[PDB]
């Protein structure tokens, strides 16, 4: 198809007079807008699914989770892949989120990036793509040059690749491996995909990087054990989770806490079982990091 | 309240249980949460009106629009303040997005910023902030010491201010003149505020920058008619947008859009009245860019 015929390119019946209608009027207009989003991304479930059993297993296997995206799509991926450090305590280095026109996109948008299928390539080559890694391709559109040549590149050296689009049978749905193709109709503002396709995007990477992540054992129950703790927030939240998954006071919480720098697995460990920090260590060790393994 | 106390910090008692579900099953619950956040932003649009109109004011009256906020909260207010230059032709220093920290937590968190109050007056100082800009602080604890300080500098240089956070009577709520407070509930994974109250914040920027765009006359219908088109994708809309509202045909369009350096609004005027584009450009500054008063 050409952009022209794109759903993502199309007028919104509901929202033809936008300039005319009064803020309280318009916003309700987009906030109805809103409301679709997360019925589209349900209905691409299944799919989502296939695509955290395999970046799981590319993370597993010793693989990195790498996210590209031009634009909203490209800053989205950065966004997501930044808070997996803080969150999981993965290096830096584990998520990687790349975007077309390098790091100053992050800060000012350079459209005329996106253009360029050799560029997506380019950037994946920088990064030393291995067979192991799993790419995710992000463009609203499902046809941004930038994306499509990043997924041939990674199809053709082997690895898992996921594509997420608004647009339905898009060009990188085709190249990818695992299509995550949430349809989310017009835009309030035609064209605008930095406002329902982004929320979408956005839905789907926090599905995946926490779906990952829990499924590696980097969650206990629904609590941050792998947190990593380096200001007063996180670090309190370190103190209260201990309490909450011991039932011993935050101060033999502190004290093991302290010991551990702050990492709270073995500081579990070291309270429920009555072991040093070295021990807890070693026994986390044996059980690949799953904390209910090793209790 | 003190940090444990927050509803941002609560268990959800839906997702107990998050580490042994399938990944289905895991999934389903995540977009179960989802689901919640359109109808929490539902039941603050009227404060977001009051933010709306505050802000097109500050535009209007030759100020810009500053988001800060630490982390996911400060990358989100980067990712929307971004897409202001391409979607409605404003120059970037118009939208602006502070983070803590820098440039650099763009790319890569560093949690400890958030913690110094000084470091968010340093952020507002070091971009000259004068009383007609708008102070917009970010931050799903609402506790977050940056913005507090932000905010408290911003208050006593005569600014219109907003926050907008996910706990109710907040400190930063306390400080702004507007106060945006969705209440999106515990997160899937407790304490992980980059999910359902990152999805918030998003939908909050793109109501505030969209709304206030579209007052200020940078949209016509609901047609993107200030986009600034420097890629392929976006030179094609602005064809299609001067077809969509003249009916003529892409010819025609295509040698106005060609004059007028890709510029959408007076091409259709050329188009519409058959004026030069010297003399279409004249008509906009005579209606004070609004496309509608002009025809």
């Amino acid at each position: 198809m050409k952009l022209g015929a794109l759903i993502s390119e199309s007028r919104n019946p509901d929202t033809m007079d936008l300039d005319t209608l009064s803020t309280l009027e318009m916003l309700t207009r987009i906030n109805d807008e809103d409301r679709k989003v997360p019925e589209a991304i349900r209905l691409v479930i299944p799919n989502i699914a296939q695509a955290v059993d395999l970046a799981a297993k590319a993370l597993r296997d010793g693989g990195r989770l790498i996210y590209l995206g031009a634009g909203t799509s490209g800053r989205l991926g950065v966004l997501d892949a930044s808070e997996c450090p803080p969150t999981f305590g993965v290096p830096h280095g584990r998520v990687i989120g790349l975007i077309a026109g390098g790091p100053g996109a992050l800060l000012k948008a350079v459209e005329g990036a996106e253009d360029d299928v050799s560029l997506g390539e380019r950037d994946l080559r920088d990064l030393q793509l291995t067979a192991t890694d799993m790419v995710v391709g992000l463009a609203a559109s499902g046809r941004t040059p930038y994306v499509i040549g990043a997924l041939r590149f990674a199809r053709q050296l082997g690895c898992p690749t996921a594509a997420i689009s608004c647009n339905p049978d898009s060009p990188i749905a085709q190249e990818a491996l695992v299509a995550i193709s949430p349809v989310v109709g017009p835009e309030a503002l035609t064209g605008s995909t930095r406002m329902k396709s982004g929320t979408a995007q956005k839905l789907v990477l926090n599905m995946l990087s926490t779906g990952a992540m829990v499924k590696l054992g980097k969650v206990y129950q629904n609590l941050m054990v792998d947190v990593k703790a380096t200001n007063v927030k996180l670090v309190d939240r370190a103190c209260r989770i201990v309490v909450e998954a011991t039932g011993a006071s935050r101060v033999e919480a502190e004290n093991a806490l302290s010991q551990t720098e702050f990492e709270v697995k073995p500081a579990i460990l070291m309270i429920l079982k009555g072991v040093s920090v070295e021990q807890a260590r070693l026994n986390l060790q044996q059980h690949n990091g799953y904390l209910r393994a090793a209790l």
